[PDB]
């Protein structure tokens, strides 16, 4: 096997096709399914697969009770078959903690897990599932990556992390991984000026990530990686169309350089493609809660801010629950270019559902299509009146 | 790996084996079954494994409240080891959706799954497990396709859609796949006049289909596929052995280019072997239910409109349910012609037992035999009011 | 992989270590375990595995109600990992029926599996996981077989059957097959007058069955196989230890050619191995019932009307219930001799227990030492009464 | 693949990082998960598994009542892939019985069970999955092995038996396998005065075994084996940290060839890494109970009697069960040094929790780091009310 390359550029994207849905919460109403979130999808180049933090214990399980808490010692990435659910007995751990990436290099695959207390948390690098790299926390405030797939070229898998306050400035650092070891680190530069939960994707040499201002911004920052050089810059998308949760009402011109304002010390993990006229954004149609999800084309969201929507499509109605999204590919797919590809977390249960004391997700997941396709929408579907 | 082609004839039917039962509901009322129906079975090279379309629920579950429905977000195409149970644990997800298809073609699998809104429905194409090509909806009425294996010849696996009405003239397709890529397409020909559910076979370098006419017809409209030249004709079985469910009584002369007339707007997927003298037609005992099977040697079925059964066997008794029958062939077995083969669909739950609030099948399937083997009938096997 | 051929001689039998033990009865008051009976174990090239008779429910399911009854539509040969309980989830379907054999050639299995009603049985020979050959009952009476291992030579792979009377002559065949298919058959020859459940074992290219003689015997037939010549002779264990149960006591001669009587129409599958000195038979303890096990060690017991016992082992204690009883040998092991080993099925429930509604067993196995070991006693384990 | 050899020297141990933790207690209350005890790692050249003694029975099953007890014939050592938990369809049977060690000599396991009366025990030597040697007890009293992993060297896997009272002198022995045959066999020599369950290490060519002295010893004994000359030493840690449980507090001087007293005939199994100055010693926090676990860097503890603590790390708090303790690495990572490890069984149950009516455990482990890293503690996890 060699590295993978970024070679291909993305494919134009027309509509977006349903890729996989494992209706855990449904189905864990009555099988051994395990509580999860922060779920997303990475593909190795035989297989591609749904991964999570597990909560340690069943969803029907009494040790359900208190799983909107995030950060426990009984947590761990796993990962399953792809639109399988998680179950106790097909989910394989790659590592152990409460904050996770993973991408596959062509060769085999990093997985990094964070664990630890607030002020004494380490991150530990797996290559090839073996621990190879440890990092201990430089700001000792909750040291914390993605939650979604890094991406490689060549063997160098940069990973985005970020130690320090949610509310506030926090010292964000670029990693560049090789088999598991520290090239280089960088901090953030550029204009960005609070990162979490990057959302990554790679084409042609180029990486882009799509994170969470957490502090000031309903812009959705954008950290752009040569994997090669080893070099980062950052910006927001400049589109009025705002893309973070909570969130103001979108206004006709947005900020490039700049927080927008309105909303501070919240967010939701989400994602986009940003590709001159073939961007398409994703959002909770929601600007109050995590409800709906919708994906919208917005040619040049990335560099014209009074860029607005051409396109869209419904992924989750507004009166279901979403969540966490992230984007991922098949890199290793047939073709010329690149899929692009996102997943959903449908939380169901706490904080907005507390007639039960579990906090779980289900996943769904669409790729795009070059046809026009009809949309439909993508429930979790369970029943919550079923578990009390 | 070379594509197959399907260079044999069929092997002389004398009676049919037992080949696969999973018992499913059986098991499923004390373990972590899948709610199914729309079964299935289908070769590899190396394996052959049942299908169906998952409910997204288990049987025990709650979830299973409504079942008897066909087209949520929560269903899929899965696939699970021969004669085991589609479990939550065991079952592997091909694609998401609620109308089906799936073939290998020697090199790899070909998969095809519908999902949508009634007017929006679009398949989606996977070809070595990844998403390949997508077709949207001509008709805006509930896109579907087989309900079972296709068949491939030199990497062209032909397969049946219909779209549009299930009580009228309809707009059916033919499409020409190789590598999850479109060949070619063409609107149904010939003189069967309404096509549902084809269930496919393919001897010397033809592939026969035997389908549903729902609209009026109680003989089964056959379409012959040549995959070299992507042709088609398509016409009915000639013989007054009516095959369809619900149906009139048997008439002493059926109808070759026509429906045979009695029954409208229903019908059930079902099969034939369709070789001269050694022609064999399943059908559920009862005209007027899905209870019962039967195979019925009627040679020359397919032209001569008096041909009468000269032999049978009983598959399941009229005083167990049935459902849904479909064709398939291990087309990798050793030996000099291959060997028919088929399922029955034994459902339970609604709307026949209706004290049970879900809808479920188990599996049957035989292949055939060159010796006159003695008989016996394959029911489900489950007590209902266990469920209750 | 080359055909495996019979070139050793067993190894000196001194004791009996433990082999395998699945606690199945134990573990499934609480899990997804399988009802059986009939198991047996078997080996392939890279891997032994338990077998057995699966009824198509769990334990612990309903439809374990009615589980002493002998042949269903629901039940079926099933193999699983060594010591593993049968599972839902991790019993792989070798075919459908109720009688059963299987073995491994050193290239492929052979699996061989008859179903039907009692007047019209057929047995399906498959072999490479597909199925090859069938077989019509002969005598219309219960068609079935050896319900443990076959044996192979050079590819020749012979299988004993029965049809007609339990209590009475009956035809008895030898099959000869490789690949699947038949060499040939002989009628049973020889001096044993009745034959059921062969318990098989191969050395230095013969093949030794020990069977049951269900009709007048209490001594048991033994049928001996050449698999170059397709040949056979039958006798009688001669020795006055007399291993069916139920049983005579013991005399102090036994019969070469005849059945020994006393007991009539009863009987249970059983096993020895017979090699000069080294000859080991197994027995129940109990003369009346299915209670304990123990090994004999007792010289020249085929050809010696007087011989007595020089050694023996305790296996299950007359306070424990046992059941049928099996050989098989891993003929791909290394050195310079071919290990003896056994399973006991140990039988749960009715009819003994008849608190319960079900049937079904565990399964203990034991291969042969050099050294002289202790022993212990190895019983099934499960409390009845939880299961109340 | 040929032979291990044990080439390298230990990495700096500067901290210990989060490895794998099953969590099985916790998704045992709800999912069927196998009641172990005596747990540990144990690598192979492709994968790393969890090992342990099954009691063949699930938690929340009815035949959990007991499982305090040591020795039943419904033990048998499993292994399940890491941080899964031991679910009865993930775990894999390696022997029966009731005490075990297993490793793997880079070409393929070498795995050992013991069963039997107490009188009357014996060991089986496993190699590639098949029984090759048996021992039989030489002292008539609990033959009994590591409970932890062996090493190889060159083909050569020393494994430390005792055979004898537990409170008292007893017979220990070295026995020096080679593909599951013995090479030669030792009695123990040195000045260590009892031997119980040695948890073994290898580097450049020596392995080192830290045991539990049950007999008068609260330092712990060391037996240091050269695999190639199959010799060995023994002595006692000489450090003042004295690392048994239960124990008196620590002294300013210790013992290096004479037992540390003041408690008698009790321990648990325990470990370290003997390196110089990189000497890393775990213990129970208490020294009156199994509850709480720490590391302590003890510069030169095995040669120096006045060796204090120069570092440390808390692994488990004082106020949470622990458990065994034991040492394995991962032979065949990258790099230029071998990664210590260490695993923690985490008991619950009984004795200390006696509401409910068994004993189980899960596993948490850790691999040093060079960084020093933040720490963080590492308990089992499960409500105990739960169960009730
Ligand atoms: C079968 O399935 C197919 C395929 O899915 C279905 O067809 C799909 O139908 C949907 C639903 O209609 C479409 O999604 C919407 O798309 C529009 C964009 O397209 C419109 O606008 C285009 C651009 O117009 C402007 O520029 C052009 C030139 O570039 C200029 O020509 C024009 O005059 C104008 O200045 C038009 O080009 C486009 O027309 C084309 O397509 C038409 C078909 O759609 C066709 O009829 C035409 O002939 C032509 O070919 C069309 O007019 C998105 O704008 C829209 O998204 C907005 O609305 C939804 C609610 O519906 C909302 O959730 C979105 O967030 C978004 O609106 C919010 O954000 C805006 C931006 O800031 C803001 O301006 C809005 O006020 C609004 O803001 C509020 O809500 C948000 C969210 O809660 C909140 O944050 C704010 O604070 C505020 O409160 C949808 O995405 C698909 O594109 C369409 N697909 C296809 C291929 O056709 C079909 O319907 C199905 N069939 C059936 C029978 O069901
Ligand atoms: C051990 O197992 C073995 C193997 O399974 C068992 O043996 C099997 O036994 C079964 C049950 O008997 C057989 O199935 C039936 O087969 C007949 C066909 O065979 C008969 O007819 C043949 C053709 O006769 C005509 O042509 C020949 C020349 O070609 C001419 O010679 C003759 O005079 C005449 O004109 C005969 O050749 C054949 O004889 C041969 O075999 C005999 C053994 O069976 C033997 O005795 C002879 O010596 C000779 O060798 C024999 O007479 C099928 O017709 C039949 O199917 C009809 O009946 C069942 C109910 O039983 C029904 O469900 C079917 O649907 C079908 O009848 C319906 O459809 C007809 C067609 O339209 C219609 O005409 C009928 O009125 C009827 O219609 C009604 O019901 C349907 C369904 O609900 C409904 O839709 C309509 O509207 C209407 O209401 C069975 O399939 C096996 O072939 C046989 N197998 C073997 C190899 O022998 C054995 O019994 C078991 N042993 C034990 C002890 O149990
Ligand atoms: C630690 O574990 C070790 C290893 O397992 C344990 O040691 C084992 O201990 C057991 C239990 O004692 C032994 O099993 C029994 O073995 C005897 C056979 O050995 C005896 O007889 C030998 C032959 O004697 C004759 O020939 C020799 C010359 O060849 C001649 O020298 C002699 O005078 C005589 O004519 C002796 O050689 C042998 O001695 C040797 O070994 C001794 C140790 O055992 C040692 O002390 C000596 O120094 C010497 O080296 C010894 O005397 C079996 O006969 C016996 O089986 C019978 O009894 C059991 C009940 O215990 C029964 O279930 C069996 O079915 C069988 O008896 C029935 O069948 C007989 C045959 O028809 C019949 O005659 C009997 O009346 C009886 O029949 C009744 O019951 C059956 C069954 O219900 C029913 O069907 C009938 O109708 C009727 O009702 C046991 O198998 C092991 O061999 C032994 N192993 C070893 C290696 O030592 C050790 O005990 C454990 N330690 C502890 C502390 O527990
Ligand atoms: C973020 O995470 C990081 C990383 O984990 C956390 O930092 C860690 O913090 C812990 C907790 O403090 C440390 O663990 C302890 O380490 C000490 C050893 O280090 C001390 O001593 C060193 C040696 O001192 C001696 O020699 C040096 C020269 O070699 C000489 O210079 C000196 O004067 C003296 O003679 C010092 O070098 C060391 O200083 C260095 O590090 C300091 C940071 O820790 C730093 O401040 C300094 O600048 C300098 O660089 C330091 O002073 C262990 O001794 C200790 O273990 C004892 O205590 C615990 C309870 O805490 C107990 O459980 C242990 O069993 C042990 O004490 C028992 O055993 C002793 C030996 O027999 C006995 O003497 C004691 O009385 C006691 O015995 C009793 O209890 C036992 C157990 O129940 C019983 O059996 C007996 O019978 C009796 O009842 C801890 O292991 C880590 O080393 C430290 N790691 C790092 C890298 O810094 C950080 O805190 C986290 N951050 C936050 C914000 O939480
Ligand atoms: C600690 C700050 C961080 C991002 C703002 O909080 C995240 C918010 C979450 C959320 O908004 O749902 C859930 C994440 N599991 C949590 N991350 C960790 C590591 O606890
Ligand atoms: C039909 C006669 C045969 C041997 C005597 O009966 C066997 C006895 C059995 C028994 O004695 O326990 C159980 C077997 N499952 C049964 N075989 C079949 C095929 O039903
Ligand atoms: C028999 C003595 C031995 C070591 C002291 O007892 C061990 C103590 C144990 C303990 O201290 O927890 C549990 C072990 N399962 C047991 N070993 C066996 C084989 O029973
Ligand atoms: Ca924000
Ligand atoms: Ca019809
Ligand atoms: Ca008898
Ligand atoms: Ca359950
Ligand atoms: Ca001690």
């Amino acid at each position: 096997r060699d590295f993978n390359n970024l070679t291909k550029g993305l494919c134009t994207i027309n509509s977006w096709h349903i890729y996989g849905k494992d209706n855990a919460v449904r189905i864990g109403e009555d099988s051994d399914v395990l509580v999860t979130r922060e779920p997303y999808v990475s593909c190795d180049p035989d297989e591609c697969r749904f991964y999570a933090l597990s909560q340690g214990t069943t969803i029907r399980g009494k040790h359900s009770n208190g799983t909107i808490h995030d950060r426990s010692q009984y947590r761990a990435l796993i990962s399953w078959p792809l639109s399988s659910p998680p179950t106790v007995y097909n989910s394989r751990v790659e590592c152990i903690g409460w904050s996770s990436t993973s991408c596959h290099d062509g060769k085999t695959r990093m997985s990094i897990c964070i664990s630890g207390p607030n002020n004494n948390a380490s991150a530990v690098i797996w290559y090839n599932r073996r621990p190879v790299t440890e990092i201990n926390t430089w700001a000792r405030n909750i040291l914390r990556t993605q939650e979604s797939e890094c991406v490689c070229h060549n063997g160098v898998c940069p990973v985005v992390f970020t130690d320090g306050s949610a509310t506030g400035p926090a010292e964000t650092r670029i990693y560049y991984f090789k088999e598991g070891k520290i090239l280089k680190w960088e901090p953030l530069a550029g204009t960005a000026k609070h990162i979490e939960e990057c959302s990554c994707y790679g084409e042609r040499a180029e990486i882009t990530c799509t994170c969470r201002d957490n502090w000031q911004g309903s812009n959705r920052p954008v950290i752009r990686i040569d994997p090669v050089a080893m070099t980062h810059t950052s910006q927001y998308i400049c589109s009025p169309v705002l893309t973070d949760n909570p969130r103001p009402n979108d206004p006709t011109v947005g900020k490039c350089n700049d927080p927008y304002p309105g909303n501070n010390n919240n967010g939701v993990k989400g994602f986009s493609y940003l590709d001159g006229v073939n961007t398409w954004l994703g959002r909770t149609i929601s600007i109050a809660s995590r409800s709906g999800y919708e994906m919208l084309k917005v040619p040049n969201a990335l560099t014209d801010d009074k860029s607005k929507p051409t396109q869209g499509q419904t992924i989750v109605l507004n009166t279901d629950w979403s969540g966490y999204s992230g984007s991922f590919m098949d890199y290793w797919a047939e073709g010329e270019c690149y899929r692009a590809c996102f997943y959903v977390e449908l939380i169901r249960g706490r904080p907005k559902e507390d007639k039960v004391w579990w906090t779980s997700n289900s996943i769904v997941s669409m790729c795009s299509s070059t046809e026009f396709l009809g949309q439909w929408d993508w429930p979790d579907g369970a029943k919550i009146e079923y578990f009390l």
